[PDB]
């Protein structure tokens, strides 16, 4: 549950994991 919006980078995770858990940020840079 995040706003889609910390999944640009090649590094998604530097952004993601500051208001969501690493299973979102899984799911943005690379997919699961």
């Amino acid at each position: 549950s995040c706003g889609s919006e910390c999944a640009p980078e090649p590094d998604c995770w530097g952004c993601c994991l500051v208001q969501c858990a690493p299973s979102i940020c899984a799911g943005w840079c690379g997919g699961s």
